This record gives C-alpha cells, structure tokens and sequence, in this order.
C-alpha cells in the first residue's frame, strides 16, 4: 500500500479539488499525460447531502448519503469514462474515500441528496446503503454530548462524532463490508488508490480490517498482485496520545508538519530561515520519509483550516507559494501532492474569512466547466496551479532527479541558499533582502541548460534564462531579491 503504482518517471500527484470528471478526462488527456503528472486525487465520487444553507458548501462532499457515484462532478458513467481515460494515457486516479461517517446528526431527513436518495439522519436510516442505527457508535461513545470533546482521549476521539457527523461503527463486520463493496467497486473501476479521509477517527485496526477484503487492482493497466495506494490523513503536529506511526501498518500518512514548517520559514516567522532546511525531513522531527505524503497546502488548511493555522502558503501569496512549491518538489522527502484550486470571495469580518464555506465556482449549484485561456491557465475561477508554468516545470524536475542524492548544499547563513540532486539537478533560492550573486559548484556536466522557472526549453532554445555550466560544473548565478520568481533551475533534460 505504500507504492503509488505511478508509472516510472512520474512522481507526483495533483489534487483537482471538486473538478468535474469530464473535465479531469480532458485534463488527463491535453495535459497531465504529456507535461509529466503521475495522477489525480478525485473528490469523494460518492452521494453526499445537498446543503442550502450555506449554499452548496464544499464541505458537503464529507457527508455522504450512500455509495452511488452521482455527485456534482459527475454519474457513475462519467466517473468510469474518467478512469478508463486517464489510465490509458497512463495517469492515475485517487479516491478520496469518506468512510468514518455520514452525514451531520441534525442534518433533516429526506432526499435533499445529490442523488435524490432517502436518508433521516433522527432515525440513522440510510435505505441506500443500507445503514440503520445499529451501524452507528451511539452506544459506545462516552462523552456527555456524544461529540469529541477532548483530544486527550484516544477513545472519544474514535467513536464519538467528528463535529456531529454520524460515526460509522467500524467495529462491526456488516459496517466494514459495505465500505469494502464500494471501494472495490472503484477498484475495478481502475482507481490506483485511496486518500482516506480522518483517519485520525479510526482505529487503525478497522481501517486494516476493511483494507484485508479489498481486490488486488486492475489486472488491464496493473500487474497481478498490485495493491492499492494508501494514504492516510492524520493530522498530527505533535503531543497527542494519536500518532501518525499508529498506521504505518495501513500504508502513507499525510506529513501535515511540513506545509506548517515550510511555511513558517518562507514568511520568515518565528525566526526561521531557509539556512535551516539543511536538515529538512526526519530532522525536523517529521515520519520517516518512506511514509509520507507531503503538500504545501490542501484543501482544509488553504483556508486556514487543517493545521498550520496562519502560516500555511496558498496560491493567495502567489510569489512565495511558488517557492514552497519549488522546494518541495526538488527535496527527496516524501511523496509529493501538488494543490490545485478555485478561487473564492475570500472576505475577513475581522479575523476569519466567513466565505470559506464556499463551494466551486457554480451556476446555480451546477459546478461551471474549467475553461484554458490563451496562455494555458484556467478561466471560469479555475486556479490551476498545476499549470503555473514555474510548478508544471517543477513537477518534471522531480521525475529527472528522483533517486538522485541531496548534494552540493550551499546556505549565506540566512535566505540564500542551494542544492542539486546527484549530476542531474540544481536549484537556487534567494529569499533575503538583498541581491544573490555568487559562483557555485553545480555536480553537473557542462553546457548551456535553460532556467525551467523563468521560461521553458523548446527544441534547440530557451525562452527564459540560460545558464552556462563551465567543465569543472561550476556556474554564475544572479537573482535580485526584487525579482517576480527569486529561484533558478536546471536539470539534465533543460540541457540544450
Ligand atoms: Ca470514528
Ligand atoms: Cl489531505
């Protein structure tokens, strides 16, 4: 469960939160194939409730109604077209599996669903599944409200409610066998894995219980024998009885303590500098990095949600963002997720943003197409960081230096720093308040290689900075800290 089962030479995955599947179809087709991504994390792909009030948030995707696949991103033959599609041009598709719970307790019954299914969250009936109330864990949380109340406590922080949400008893075979039929549903749809959603509020005994009754993956696109890709958000930034190794057994654990500390040194906060990523990873006090599923930002925390508070980078802080970015997809931790958005009318009543809530740029609820404009990025509110040209080029220096030791560590004592991987890359960072200019020893061969950050190479030439390795792989570099884009760099395949 820990291989991401990717095609070799691709190392990342990109979230295209609340997309529709045709367009992830297309999108796997006009560009993640041929500009380098390994897959696509999908939104839950299961009914959920259908909320009025707030209208149609995002979070509603968390509070499922059953298991059919007709949601706003899509039916079931939609869902399947987008698999077999992405899979033949060698992209993968993630399922965010929401099986902790259901939907809210005071949620009203009926069939205000995406789907028009009956359910009446009173009465813990969900005919769909079916669930009734011998599913949930009413009778086994402890707590005075039946909610979790303290995180001190392993127990209630399992089978009491997550903020109300019906807590599904995964204690029970039944409960664990309906979650199984429809994973494998999706399994034989071609999904390459799951991200399973609050891991932190199960035992990691039920989610091993469920993973044992899952089939081996697509036998058309996966050798025989192939296991599903696991990856598992705990949100753990430390002092907690919970601990992320408590499901190493299971497969990846989101690293959540990465986004928070990379983004605290990039904002220069609590008198942090880049000279301290020298020991980024396990040094850190992060999981092992066999085990981690590493991100900037996601979903939760872009709105200062998740964990990192404050100190998360988000496509908002643009400049910076491609920075953080840029780091992480040329550091060896972890597996790494890149974050692609929408944007939102993002609006403070002093201290918190009460537009957070809001769902994906919509007409009338129906999810508005994702539009390209001339220049490649997305209209119709579409963020597509994914196709900034400074993170697309980033995701394909990974692949060319994947494996690739950390090498050539340089840092002026504070902002200034850089790095290669082995012969086959190189990066450097201005972050201070002042000009970059020095002379470095790159590990890389001589020639003419295109800067991937300022422009691209193009058959013969670049359309961006070029830098001129000398044969003892030494290079001049020059960044202002006035510039759009303060970092450089090249790698074995910008080499002209
Ligand atoms: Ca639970
Ligand atoms: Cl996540």
């Amino acid at each position: 469960q820990y291989s991401s089962n990717t095609q070799q030479g691709r190392t990342s995955i990109v979230h295209l939160f609340e997309w529709r599947w045709v367009d992830i179809a297309l999108e796997c087709e006009r560009y993640l194939a041929p500009k380098g991504f390994g897959g696509v994390q999908v939104s839950p792909p299961n009914e959920n409730v259908a909320i009025h009030n707030p209208f149609r948030p995002w979070w509603e995707r968390y509070q499922p109604v059953s298991y059919k696949l007709c949601t706003r991103s899509g039916n079931e033959d939609e869902f399947r077209n987008m698999v077999t599609r992405c899979n033949n041009v060698g992209v993968r598709i993630y399922v965010d599996a929401v099986i902790n719970h259901m939907c809210g307790n005071a949620v009203s019954a009926g069939t205000s669903s995406t789907c028009g299914s009956y359910f009446n969250p009173g009465s813990r009936d969900f005919p769909a599944v079916p669930y009734s109330g011998w599913d949930f864990n009413d009778g086994k949380c402890k707590t005075g409200s039946g909610d979790i109340e303290n995180y001190n406590d392993a127990t209630q922080v399992r089978d009491c409610r997550l903020s109300g949400l019906l807590d599904l008893a995964l204690g029970k075979d039944y409960v664990r066998s309906k979650i199984a039929e429809y994973m494998n549903h999706l399994i034989d749809i071609g999904v390459a894995g799951f991200r399973i959603d609050a891991s932190k509020h199960m035992w990691p005994g039920d989610i091993k219980a469920i993973l044992d009754k899952l089939h081996n993956l697509n036998s058309n696109w996966f050798p025989e024998g192939s296991k599903p890709f696991i990856y598992q958000e705990v949100i753990d930034l430390g002092g907690e009885p919970i601990k992320s190794s408590d499901y190493f057994g299971n497969g990846r654990v989101t690293e959540f303590k990465y986004g928070a500390k990379l983004g605290t040194v990039i904002r220069k906060w609590n008198g942090e500098k880049m000279s301290y990523l020298k020991n980024w990873g396990e040094g850190w006090g992060f999981m092992p990095s066999d085990r981690a599923l590493v991100f900037v930002d996601n979903h939760d925390n872009q709105r200062g949600h998740g964990a990192g508070g404050a100190s998360i980078l988000t496509f908002w802080d643009a400049r910076l963002y491609k920075m953080a970015v840029g780091f992480m997809l040329a550091h060896p931790y972890g597996f790494t997720r890149v974050m692609s958005s929408y944007r939102w009318p993002r609006y403070f009543e002093n201290g918190k943003d009460v537009n957070d809530w809001v769902g994906p740029p919509n007409d009338n609820g129906v999810t508005k197409e994702v539009t390209i404009n001339p220049d490649t990025t997305c209209g119709n509110d579409w963020v597509c960081e994914h196709r900034w040209r400074q993170i697309r080029n980033m995701v394909n220096f990974r692949n060319v230096v994947d494996g690739q030791p950390f090498t050539n560590w340089y840092d002026n004592g504070s902002n200034q720093v850089a790095f290669g991987r082995g012969n086959r890359g190189f990066i450097v960072f201005n972050n201070d308040d002042w000009t970059f200019s020095l002379t470095l020893q790159t590990g890389l061969p001589a020639g003419t290689y295109c800067d991937v950050i300022s422009g691209d190479k193009i058959n013969g030439n670049c359309t961006g900075i070029k830098i001129y390795v000398s044969d003892d792989g030494k290079a001049h570099f020059s960044i202002s800290n006035s510039a759009e884009d303060p970092f450089i760099a090249i790698h074995a395949e910008s080499k002209l």
